């Protein structure tokens, strides 16, 4: 289920997501390589990386876009942090394109591991980012059931 973040935990997720909102493309570039490169049957979902090698696509406009629009969405989530309607709007929207994509839960929970390994974050605020991330997925993956509504 959904459960909100203290306004301590609030400050907690904003100063822990705060390197990487500093260098957000810079991240994405990195943590969507370093995914791709670990789970290498990933790069078949996207159809425009698809059938290249993986270092021949990292360095091209739609490696970096797809890079991007990942970690603009997280971006967005850590912005909405204290605001849980806000919050779900974001998930509610990028979880469209997801619905009929045959991505296996394993996946996802892939990228999110990358995201938490890149962070090296102490337990306090490693507490208050799996908070905001279990709310991240209980949303999406609702959403991929088609019980999206309930978040309106
Ligand atoms: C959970 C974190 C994720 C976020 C925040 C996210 C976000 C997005 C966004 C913003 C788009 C652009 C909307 C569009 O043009 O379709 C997109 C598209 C897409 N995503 Fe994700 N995504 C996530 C996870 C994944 C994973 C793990 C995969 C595959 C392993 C994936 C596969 C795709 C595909 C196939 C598309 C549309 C086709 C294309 O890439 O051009 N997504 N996603």
């Amino acid at each position: 289920a959904f459960v909100g973040l203290s306004d301590s935990e609030e400050k907690l997720v904003r100063d822990a997501w705060a390197p990487i909102h500093g260098d957000l493309q810079g991240t994405a570039n990195t943590v969507f390589y370093n995914y791709l490169k670990k789970y290498p049957s990933n790069q078949d979902k996207f159809e425009t990386l698809k059938g290249h090698p993986l270092d021949e696509v990292k360095d091209t406009a739609n490696f970096k876009l797809i890079a991007g629009r990942i970690f603009t969405i997280f971006d967005n989530c850590v912005k909405n942090v204290g605001n849980d309607k806000g919050f779900q709007k974001v998930i509610a929207d990028m979880s469209g394109p997801h619905v009929a994509r045959p991505i296996t839960h394993g996946s996802y929970n892939d990228l999110r591991g990358v995201i938490y390994d890149s962070m090296h974050l102490d337990s306090t605020h490693g507490a208050a980012w799996n908070k905001m991330m279990d709310n991240f997925f209980y949303v999406f993956y609702e959403c991929l059931d088609g019980r999206c509504s309930q978040f309106s």
